[PDB]
């Protein structure tokens, strides 16, 4: 959490790259809300100021890095659980109700789903695998 | 394609529902197009006049009953290929170049991912499935 962005820290510099402040508000600000954030709430949060278009490269070095996943069926951000995974294709659980995302990582689904693209002739690069439904405290009320 | 719709105008009557002139000519016009057509382009070829909440429903309609697929991570439409598979989860190889995006039916995948998030409480309805990279042709280029 507050630890969380220092562990991101070192994960940069072990890397071609650094972790400016405004990426390190930006990053600790979505790992801390605890479900998806818009980044119109974004913006909001890191004014608390920034002109709007650093923020939205801050965003997108986050993103190219593995740091933070775009959730594209809510058009939301959540932090990564597992930062040094590179960057990866992973299975959310979203819940239509509450809206929580849960991270998995499952390499079989990845994969079979490159199998099945390759037997194509499709090149896969980036897979998007959101589960919807109900989460177990929604699907108990 | 033009049977198409009357394979659809069967599949239909068959069960409760009734395809209206308005969700044929939706259906029609999204299944001629051969690559995800946006809401804006199926408003500007419906009026080729309808108004636009009456084709809104229609979508919603061609949704609902699993003959048209929102694709989540270009904000698009397509129709099903296989149209009586009821609702559906399967996967999109949707190429980044040319926006293509072919149709594939996996239930071993769709059933891993409902293990997985069974066994974390989650109770789960429709995937989200979408492949990125670069179709044969483009990869080729
Ligand atoms: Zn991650
Ligand atoms: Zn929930
Ligand atoms: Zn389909
Ligand atoms: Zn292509």
């Amino acid at each position: 959490a507050n630890s969380f962005v220092r562990a991101v820290e070192r994960a940069c510099s072990e890397r071609g790259l650094r972790l400016t402040p405004i990426r390190a508000n930006v990053l600790r600000l979505i790992a801390d809300a605890g479900k998806p954030v818009k980044a119109y709430e974004l913006l909001d949060w890191v004014r608390e100021a920034d002109a709007p278009p650093t923020v939205y490269r801050a965003l997108d070095f986050l993103m190219a890095n593995g740091f933070v996943h775009k959730l594209e069926s809510v058009n939301a951000f959540v932090a990564c659980h597992h930062p040094n995974s590179a960057q990866h294709s992973v299975p959310f659980l979203i819940c239509d109700r509450c809206h929580s995302a849960v991270e998995l990582e499952d390499r079989d689904v990845v994969s079979q789903l490159e199998a099945r693209a390759k037997a194509l002739g499709f090149q896969p690069q980036a897979q998007t695998l959101e589960v919807h439904g109900l989460c177990a405290k929604c699907a108990a009320a």
